[PDB]
């Protein structure tokens, strides 16, 4: 079940207009207050008019709209369930503009929602583009429009939230498909639940930024229910999805062919582990006591070339365990892993103790000291995020989290960890004065300019409950060592939420929930457009364009020559991300040292060390004098 952030508006003086309506199933039948009566389009008489089918509402007066509900027909018939749709808002009548919400709803009889940012409007319009099973009809039992307590205009210069992407599933896990630019998302065996799973099935969904289309696919070929996994993009360009509900399995997502192919079983059955891509393109994983048993689960490595998993039992999980009250079940979860030089993997936390993991032979571990500063020793920070914003200088920003997985207060603790060579204890200092808001279950992404966008979460970690939410996102700016509050959103993004950087420089933030008949399932996502895409007038700024590239595929140490349409000041390489349960071990940023060839022609070198420039797919962004980035050019980095 689900959402809607506000209170229902009075349906007394409402004037409703439909494009098609039968006798006995009129347009006004969707606002009467009965769940047994319904609106239905032409069937039998006047033939069968195929969708788009429109439902326009006139609320007579200006209301602070933040959502809508659509209750399907409750008579047991499927004819009319809305699939693809769009929600529009207006103040006059024929100046709708862009949709405030768009996407696809699941094929069932449950109440569907479209939750979006507050915007004053008099007219609301629900366009039903398709029917859930491809039939010509559209039927709504009850349609309600929701309102917020008040409207506060978004502050100029602090970004913008919107539109909302309505989804058929709760996106508890996600990844960008680099070759196509689409967002791949997945839930479990069901769209809203995981408990009582027979295994072997994952419901996936995708969203295309260029088309706006949301499609779904049932994945059974890999015999893996991919809820609660380790996720990593290997050097061969495939997403390694490990364990979870089906603890011993591995699933490989290939972006170029848009398909899922079976991977070899892991040596140790895991759930909630973090996996990290290494310097040689291999994938390292450790811990994960959510599924497959609760015991000491040491490291293991995946080789893409041989298609094997090999145990590294001496890469001990013991030194990275948090002091979690629930014990080993939680203490080895969601490690802040980063692939580094010479096959090593840095573990930045969540435990106070940081460690170096080695992958040669049967593995090894060496203490990297405690995450600390002049303010003291940093406590365990489960569900705290870690972002490598400057891989060349080995800079990692860590923030938030709580001592225990649940029933624990989040903190404002933030640190900057500076990596040196493997085996050396990194320097750690506090980041500014920490976060503005204490948050756990929050998500983050590194932006083109080196800044880290932090969003969602709650002050006290209570899974599946939308209590003590943080609506105001923050951006950390390294050059200034300062956090900045951005414009707030209206949707709670707590446990099971995700954030990914899109190729267009915007942030995709979604999910939260996945508990079944609970009221906290968020079958959606929202787009955050940062300030760097806006001019001083509050309109979308002119973006510099990468007119030509010498090559799309490059080896570490190699050069790329580009041509632009205007002068460039800075450039960056951002590794494509993957996300689940606050973990994103794939994203990282490399600031590029540019050589000006003149005539808007620039050259740069991809770092020689594959521990910095992790093999895989990367986003090339160029920034002008005003700081406005281009859309990304997809670059494949090999060894
Ligand atoms: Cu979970
Ligand atoms: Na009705």
């Amino acid at each position: 079940a689900s959402a809607p952030i506000g209170s229902a508006i009075s349906r007394n003086n409402w004037a409703v207009t439909c494009d098609s309506a039968q006798s006995g199933n009129e347009c006004n039948k969707a606002i009467d207050g009965n769940k047994d009566t319904f609106w239905h389009t032409f069937y039998g008489a006047n033939g069968d008019p195929k969708p788009p089918h429109t439902y326009t509402i006139d609320m007579k007066t200006t209301q602070n709209v933040n959502g809508l509900s659509m209750l399907p027909r409750q008579d047991g018939n499927q004819n009319g369930w809305i699939g693809r749709h769009e929600v529009y808002l207006s103040s006059d009548g024929t100046n709708w503009g862009s949709p405030v919400a768009s996407g696809s709803w699941f094929a069932d009889s449950t109440t569907k929602y479209s939750n979006f940012e507050t915007r004053p409007a008099r007219y609301v319009r629900l366009v039903a583009i398709t029917e859930a099973n491809g039939q010509p009809w559209t039927s709504i039992a009850e349609i309600n429009v929701f309102q917020a307590s008040s409207y506060t205009a978004p502050q100029p210069g602090l970004g913008r939230w919107g539109p909302t992407i309505d989804l058929p599933i709760v996106p508890a896990a996600a990844a960008i498909e680099p070759t196509s630019g689409r967002v791949l998302m997945w839930s479990s065996y069901r769209n809203d639940a995981f408990g009582g799973s027979p295994g072997g099935i994952t419901l996936t969904s995708s969203w295309d930024p260029s088309t706006g289309i949301v499609s779904d696919r049932t994945v059974t070929v890999t015999k893996h229910d991919m809820f609660c996994p380790g996720i990593s993009m290997d050097g061969n360009g495939q997403i390694v999805v490990t364990g979870g509900n089906d603890a011993k399995k591995t699933s490989l997502y290939d972006s170029s062919s848009d398909s899922w192919i079976p991977g070899p079983d892991m040596q140790v059955a895991r759930g909630y582990q973090s996996s990290a891509t290494m310097s040689d393109g291999r994938v390292f994983t450790i811990g994960g006591s959510w599924s497959g048993g609760v015991f000491e689960k040491n490291g293991e490595v995946y080789s893409p070339s041989s298609k094997t998993w090999t145990s590294l039992p001496n890469a001990k999980v013991n030194p990275m365990l948090t002091a979690d009250k629930q014990g080993l079940y939680r203490s080895d979860n969601h490690a802040w892993l980063f692939g580094w030089k010479k096959g090593s993997v840095f573990q930045a936390g969540p435990s106070t103790a940081m460690n170096w993991y080695y992958t040669s032979g049967s593995g090894d571990v060496k203490s990297a000291g405690k995450r600390q500063s002049n303010r003291g020793v940093a406590p365990d920070a489960m569900s705290g995020n870690a972002v490598m914003y400057d891989a060349v200088k080995g800079k990692i920003l860590t923030f938030g989290g709580s001592p225990d997985y649940q029933d624990s207060d989040a903190t404002t603790n933030a640190h900057i960890i500076t990596l040196g060579e493997p085996g050396t204890s990194p320097n750690t200092v506090f980041a500014s004065n920490g976060l503005y808001f204490a948050r756990t279950f929050h998500t983050s992404v590194v932006l083109p300019d080196g800044s880290t966008f932090i969003t969602g979460g709650q002050r006290r970690g209570i899974p599946f409950e939308d209590s003590t939410p943080v609506f105001t996102p923050e951006i950390y700016v390294p050059e200034q060592d300062t956090f900045y509050k951005q414009n707030p959103n209206s949707i709670v993004r707590v446990y099971h939420s995700i954030s990914l950087l899109l190729p267009d420089g915007r942030v995709f933030n979604g999910g939260g929930g996945l508990c079944g008949d609970c009221t906290t399932n968020h079958f959606d996502a929202q787009i955050f457009t940062p300030n760097y895409l806006y001019n001083s007038n509050g309109n979308l700024a002119t973006r510099p364009k990468i007119t030509r590239t010498s090559t799309q595929s490059v080896k570490v140490g190699g050069r790329i020559t580009i041509s632009t349409d205007s002068s460039i000041s800075k450039a960056s390489l951002i590794r494509y991300g993957t996300a689940t349960h606050t973990v994103n071990t794939d994203q990282r940023r490399i600031p590029l040292t540019l050589t000006n060839n003149g005539g808007n022609s620039y050259s740069f070198q991809v770092p020689s060390d594959s521990g910095v420039a992790l093999p895989g797919y990367w986003m090339l962004f160029v920034m002008n004098s005003a700081g406005v980035p281009s859309v990304a050019s997809t670059i494949r980095v090999t060894q």
